[PDB]
């Protein structure tokens, strides 16, 4: 998963109107570098997540959150919760009607439900 | 706080009222409001009903403060997207309009996160014996 995130990177690493449209640009690319940075930190926070675990069901787990769902906003997930997001991927995967339940109804509220999914949670 | 449930509940109610190919969008547009306007309206009332759960003096009062503070709507949504935990967090929101401003600088998913966080934080768990 992380070198499909850093094929992101990858591609990154390879008058008045104009300049706000050209400014505006700027911002944008700053935007998706910024981002893109998240999603290798994510990625290395999934993967600090992965080798502190060496653990290929939660991997399957996240298999099956995965199938459910598209990997950049999962990482985006992964961005905001990164000492939990192995964990958060653990319950919803445990939980195959969970995550499906979160992408049904409220999604806003859903990801808002994560951290509490991020929460009574007790570890092991 | 009961006499400003009726303030937002009256905007809605009025549209409630019904005083607004193309039918179509007619349609969607009304159903669409619909909806909307009835979950404003659970929430008008739970927004001040749960308030005067809570009954800390000011509420409306920060109501104010909030709603200064923000496009209505957001707040709403936010009702919308939190039950009692809302109008608390509203309450918080008069808490903290700096903080709040930093919640609303905060970009959407993060917002979630000003929202969520606080949420909990913003709570009773209770005790035992």
């Amino acid at each position: 998963r992380q070198r499909e995130l850093e094929q992101q990177m990858e591609a990154v690493k390879r008058q008045d109107a104009r300049s706000n449209a050209v400014a505006e640009q700027g911002r944008k690319t700053q935007e998706f570098t910024q981002q893109s940075a998240q999603y290798v930190e994510a990625a290395r926070k999934h993967y600090d997540a992965a080798e502190k675990l060496n653990i290929p069901d939660y991997q399957e787990k996240e298999d099956a959150f995965m199938q459910l769902v598209p990997p950049a906003v999962g990482a985006d997930i992964m961005r905001l919760f990164p000492e939990k997001s192995a964990a958060l991927m653990y319950h919803l995967g445990a939980n195959p009607e969970k995550a499906r339940q979160l992408l049904a109804m409220d999604g806003q509220s859903a990801l808002i439900e994560l951290t509490r999914l991020s929460e009574r949670l007790t570890l092991k």
